[PDB]
């Protein structure tokens, strides 16, 4: 089997991407944030505290003839940005882009933190990291991909995120028309439960490539590119007037600037992030100070190849017995 679904930016900055997911019978379609940095499929629901729902579409398990309460199971998650959610668990039929899993754990939120309430466009998350990170207790549950894998034509999924435009998540096949050149594959460590890999270096603009190992995670659920402070300083030094602002919480730059590109290495291959992808717009409405899309990972404890990086590539998440990642230009 295969599946293919379009993923759409939630706003004009590409702060996140939403993909429609069919849950239950008859189907209830919710727009979920596909997150290769976590491993829970959780949704706003008829059980979510009413004051914590503000415009999201909810899953109502009592209206699904295939929903079954997973007796005694609870979940609770906290994300790297400080947000969190928790609740109980159903199993139900879940379909993405024509690919159907029966008996998928659907984690129904009883509580969500304010950042989720305040974002009316995201109805929940669909985790695509390794199932070892799943938070369901006392019986850990499998991700959608883990449940689908054995049925897929090939045990892979691909992320093709758009810049200021929709893109595609495919399951079970590699669309050879979706990229240019070749896909360069690179080793993955699953020891922390992430799609963790080592970039071979970077360049700023037209500058020389610096060969240096940068361990980090491929994370579709993180907006920005978080790299070591040395790398980030080297980038922003090429933007007149850019500086790190402690009060804003990162590097800012004059909105009048033209940003240089940023290149990262995948083996001997190179992925070029155009400068425009690094502009996240005014820090507050009407400001002439703009927020940068490349930020320091110092204090986060891991480097994160988030959407800023991934949207410059066609990315293969190869879930074979020994997982690997693939990157192609596009």
């Amino acid at each position: 089997s295969t599946g293919s679904a379009t993923t759409t930016p939630i706003d004009s900055l590409d702060d996140a991407y939403i993909t429609p997911v069919q849950i239950g019978t008859p189907a209830q379609t919710l727009n979920l944030d596909f997150d290769t940095g976590s491993s829970d499929l959780w949704v706003f629901s008829s059980e979510t505290t009413a004051s914590e729902v503000d415009g999201q579409t909810i899953y109502t398990p009592s209206k699904s003839t295939t929903a079954k309460l997973l007796s005694g199971a609870t979940w609770s998650i906290s994300y790297g940005d400080g947000s969190s959610s928790s609740g109980d668990v159903y199993t139900d039929t879940v379909s993405v882009g024509g690919l159907t899993v029966t008996g998928q754990a659907v984690e129904s939120a009883k509580k969500v933190s304010s950042s989720f309430t305040e974002d009316s466009t995201i109805d929940g998350l669909l985790g695509l990291a390794f199932s070892t990170l799943n938070t369901v207790s006392p019986t850990q549950q499998k991700t959608f991909f883990d449940n689908a894998k054995a049925s897929l034509d090939s045990p892979v999924f691909t992320a093709d995120l758009g810049y200021h435009a929709p893109g595609t998540y495919n399951f079970g096949f590699i669309d050879t028309t979706a990229y240019t050149g070749s896909i360069t594959y690179t080793a993955v460590s699953t020891k922390q439960g992430f799609w963790e890999w080592t970039s071979t270096g970077y360049a700023v603009g037209s500058g020389t490539f610096k060969s240096t190992s940068i361990d980090g995670i491929a994370d579709t659920g993180t907006t920005l590119l978080y790299l070591p402070a040395t790398v980030v300083s080297a980038y922003w030094a090429q933007v007149s007037g850019a500086k790190s602002s402690s009060s804003v919480g990162g590097y800012v730059f004059p909105c009048s600037a033209t940003l240089p590109s940023f290149t990262f290495g995948v083996g001997s291959a190179r992925i070029v992030i155009p400068g425009d992808y690094i502009d996240f717009g005014p820090i507050s409405t009407g400001s002439s100070s703009c927020f940068g899309g490349i930020q320091s990972s110092a204090g986060i404890g891991i480097n994160i190849f988030g959407d800023v990086a991934l949207k410059a590539a066609f990315v293969v998440f190869n879930g074979a017995t020994t997982p690997t990642l693939g990157f192609a230009s596009k």
